[PDB]
């Protein structure tokens, strides 16, 4: 299933991220990661056309928090399986 | 329940914000986040007019700390139930 | 075996290489890294020529992801059974 | 009870500072927190002139030692108890 | 017994002088060490001979990585048996 | 008892303060306490003459080795019990 990713800078630009995601279509918020030096991504899924509502809702949100930095975005269609067990994607 | 959250860099700044909030209205001080490079969120739960009391008193305070640095805050009214399972804010 | 990996800073652009280097060959997806900084490593495993292809595939992917940034990339053909039980590459 | 609370950039400063502190004032060492970026905290419990005293040298030492930095320092009076379950300050 | 380690700045890299420092000489990768801001060593142990012949191919093959950086490189001949139980380079 | 430390940039520059400082003088290696940004600290303990002699020699070979960078260094000659269980140096 399609999955879609925003990663800011910051913490409380990524929870506003992930609600204004799951406010804005069809997903479901599953992912949570942080790889240091203050980057932080929140991860749904869905279909491809709910995950590019939410990732577009989420970005403008993200963007107007207080201090807020969204550092990048992304979506894929279809990932492969082999990424699921490997990357905390679901 | 509605959320607030106070972001510094610095752990003392964030002690004084978390305080600082706990005592400005009737929120309860539920989580307290580290994702790297000295930046540390501190989260509050309640009435959204009581996190807005809070979140303006603990930012306030924070400010004043002794190289204190708020870096984000923001606060969310209603988030939704699916956040709570995955972001630590409860 | 052969193995292959991308560097990134991000995550978001770490997982698109990891799904375009699967896509792109038959390899498997078999380590996911984390050093900070924002860095972070995917790994595959394969013949060769299929690493090489794959790599090729991950590497313009993850650029063009945005706010993508690939920090390295490498590939060794047969490395020493000495570095799979210290490194996780398998 | 009082919370005071010295964060310096390096170990061996902190180190300094919590010898210092516990040797000032009747006050005791309660706490090390480590939030990255070379960001370390020592926190101590006690009477708040008590603390102040502690603070107040804990500060001119670890300012003393060979490559060291304060950062940040605080004190707080009467934290609520709701920050002593939540943050590692007992 | 004699110790080899090299710094780089990057998994890929790292990984590269792992496989280049065994293929080398007579010695064995031992370990791997991260201790944040990108900075990662790996570590090999046998003769002082061997162990120089190791990581003069390490560094020259880590170096040639794409992206790769090397921050750091040293050998110790004969290290006390005090740092085997505290360090991981065993 | 005595306590002394070195903290370096770089993993390689601290194992050789270690080796270093336990080959200088009676003391023994106890400690190695990472706190991110590439800074960490070996520690030892002894007599304070002896740990003076130790953290001399430890210095000016952590300063030697390529790529290597000390921090800061300290010593205390007889620390408070209440570090000790606080604080990883023993």
């Amino acid at each position: 299933i399609a999955v879609g990713m925003i990663e800011t800078r910051g913490f409380p630009a990524v929870v506003e991220a992930a609600d204004s995601m799951v406010k804005a279509a069809r997903v479901t918020l599953v992912g949570y990661e942080k790889i240091g030096s203050g980057r932080v991504t929140v991860i749904v899924r869905g279909d491809v056309s709910e995950v590019q509502a939410s990732v577009s809702a989420g970005i403008e949100a993200a963007n107007r928090v207080n201090g807020g930095e969204v550092l990048s975005t992304h979506i894929i269609a279809r990932p492969h399986e082999n990424l699921e067990y490997v990357l905390p994607i679901l």
